[PDB]
């Protein structure tokens, strides 16, 4: 297994970021760590993801250099509550693993670890340095807020 480029973890053994897997490594080291499921943001599914049939991947297409739309949000966040039922970790990613990917990771802490949008995105950012760098993004966080309370 190799672990893919700019992986952590945001919630232990339940949620994790990372950028673009392109090779089976990438996958068999996700299931190795116990994510059995991958949320892939990018326009175009990562190439290979194919080689491990056990991985379950998710498609929630977002336009790259644009946030993720409000049902998509909730749509995540439905994938990662099953997923952990489950006793199963998720993992997300997009092209670097710090807009798109970061907004989802901010807003999963504002919904289960109920934090404040601002909050959100800096535990984020803290974790994962140069993640929500975009208005828009943080735009979606704190939308994502009003309608989570």
């Amino acid at each position: 297994g190799v672990q893919p480029p700019n992986f952590s973890w945001v919630l232990p053994g339940r949620l994790a970021g990372l950028a673009l897997p392109r090779l089976p490594a990438h996958y068999q080291f996700l299931l190795d760590l116990g994510v059995r499921h991958l949320v892939s943001l990018t326009e175009r599914g990562p190439p290979h993801s194919d080689s491990c049939p056990g991985l379950t991947l998710h498609r929630l297409r977002i336009p790259d250099f644009c946030p993720p739309a409000p049902d998509q949000i909730d749509r995540f966040v439905q994938i990662v509550d099953e997923a952990n039922a489950r006793g199963e970790a998720v993992g997300v990613h997009c092209a670097l693993g710090f807009g798109r990917t970061g907004t989802m990771l901010a807003c999963y802490l504002v919904k289960e670890r109920g934090l404040a949008a601002g909050d959100a995105i800096a535990e984020i950012r803290r974790l994962r340095p140069g993640s929500i760098e975009t208005y828009e993004q943080e735009k979606a966080v704190f939308q994502f807020y009003q309608r989570t309370k």
